[PDB]
């Protein structure tokens, strides 16, 4: 494949001739391209640095191997992969080509005033997409809405690009290192919430202030889940809080659907042992238009044996190489 240069916003780009009509999205760095190959709107995005520490590098392998394990309708798949060397010697440029979404949760959720029906449709795709993510033990940890891409027809798809801490579960706040993958529920929760009430459930200005809006609304910890606490200092700093009660969740989302109201019950509880899980949240009520237990898939298992290995620069370098030239792209 043949490869053409320009300079869009400080940024150089080198790509196959199959990408034409570059245009920057925003910032690694992201261009919207049309693919001649496939006929698609495609976003490309440009690796900044990708190997200019032992962090970038790790970090770097980490997202071409996650991308090329993705193959759900629900989560952002990878359409292509190049590098403009010819070698490893000389390789150090990393683009990753996706679909071209219509824009974002974040946006539609702030301009347009969403149907109870339209939540139902957006929360199946997410909790639908976060099944087949945790089922390869995977956790996002960053779910957001400008982390969810969703087209004209409301068909979402999970990304990995609005503070984070408005969505991040009270057991991450808190720093616990023991945490499941329930932690994508609770944003979940938090993220349908706003999708009823146009308002942000938890629009925190720190770490504490987000603690003391969520304790407002689920109350003060049972003795169950202060068992349950190891750290003597957060559980010291629990027991000083004043007794919160546990509000109702029908007098917060008036108007909601019951159904809604139930679901919001269960993702938004603070002992993570009894939150509901993605695929237990797809059998709920509330989607009943919506849920097929053999239409909502799980992923092939997925290798994460390198988080627990310490290697140097060019070593990820060169298991990055490999997993370049080793790519094969999904048929049409
Ligand atoms: C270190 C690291 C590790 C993993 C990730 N990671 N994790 C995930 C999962 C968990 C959802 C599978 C996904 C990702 N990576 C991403 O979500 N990466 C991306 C974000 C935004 C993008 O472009 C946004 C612009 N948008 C594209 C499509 O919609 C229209 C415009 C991208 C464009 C092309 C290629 C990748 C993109 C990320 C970083
Ligand atoms: N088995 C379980 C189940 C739930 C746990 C958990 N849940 C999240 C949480 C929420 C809260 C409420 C704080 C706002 C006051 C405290 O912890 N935290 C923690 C935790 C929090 C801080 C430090 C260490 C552990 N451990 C949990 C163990």
């Amino acid at each position: 494949p043949t490869f053409y240069r320009q300079e869009l916003n400080k940024t150089i780009w080198e790509v196959p001739e199959r990408y034409q009509n570059l245009s920057p999205v925003g910032s690694g760095s992201v261009c919207a391209a049309f693919d001649t190959k496939t006929g698609l709107r495609v976003a490309v995005k440009k690796l900044s640095r990708p190997f200019q520490s032992i962090i970038h590098a790790k970090r770097t392998y980490r997202e071409l191997r996650l991308l090329k394990h993705m193959k759900h309708e629900n989560v952002i798949g990878l359409l292509d992969v190049f590098t403009p060397a010819r070698s490893l010697e000389e390789f150090n440029d990393v683009y990753l080509v996706t679909h071209l979404m219509g824009a974002d949760l974040n946006n539609i959720v702030k301009c347009q005033k969403l149907t109870d029906d339209h939540v139902q449709f957006l929360i199946y795709q997410i909790l639908r997409g976060l099944k087949y993510i945790h089922s390869a033990d995977i956790i996002h940890r960053d779910l957001k809405p400008s982390n969810l891409a969703v087209n004209e027809d409301c068909e979402l798809k999970i990304l990995d690009f609005v503070a984070t801490r408005w969505y991040r579960a009270p057991e991450i706040m808190l720093n616990w290192m023991h945490y499941n993958q329930t932690v994508d529920i609770w944003s979940v929760g938090c993220i349908m919430a706003e999708l009823l009430t146009g308002r942000t459930l938890f629009p925190g200005t720190d770490h504490i202030d987000q603690l003391k809006l969520i304790l407002r609304l689920v109350g003060t910890p049972g003795a169950e889940l202060l068992k349950k606490i190891s750290s003597e200092s957060a559980r010291n700093y629990i027991q000083s809080l004043t007794q919160m009660p546990k509000m109702n969740f029908a007098n917060v989302f008036i108007g909601a659907n019951p159904l809604a109201v139930d679901l919001l019950e269960k993702m938004l509880v603070l002992d993570s042992d009894k939150r509901i899980t993605a695929a237990q949240a797809l059998a709920h009520a509330y989607f009943a238009q919506y849920h097929d237990p053999d239409d909502e898939p799980v992923a092939d298992p997925y290798d994460q044996s390198f988080e627990s290995r310490d290697l140097l620069i060019d070593e990820w370098k060169s298991l990055t190489y490999d997993e370049v030239i080793s790519f094969v792209p999904p048929p049409l």
